[PDB]
């Protein structure tokens, strides 16, 4: 399965710098993100700081992206 949802999978700026991958708690179509990062932290933010695991584009808050995947995260990430 790589249809991504609340409860799933999503790159989101984590609090250091840039995109790891995080579990969506919440969306809004307002253009907003809840997003919790698996270290155990949770934040509010926005479509120009989450998307989909697929590198290219979302497909929740925007409809443009497809399956794909990306090529940075966190080592201990399972």
């Amino acid at each position: 399965s790589s249809e991504f949802q609340i409860n799933e999978q999503v790159l989101a700026s984590w609090s250091d710098s840039r995109f790891y991958p995080a579990k969506v708690t919440a969306v809004n179509k307002d253009g907003t993100y809840t997003v919790k990062f698996y270290d155990g932290v949770v934040q509010t933010v926005k479509h120009i700081h989450v998307k989909a695991f697929s590198k290219d584009q979302n497909i929740v808050g925007n409809a443009r992206g497809s399956r794909a995947h990306s090529s940075h995260l966190k080592s201990k990430k399972g």
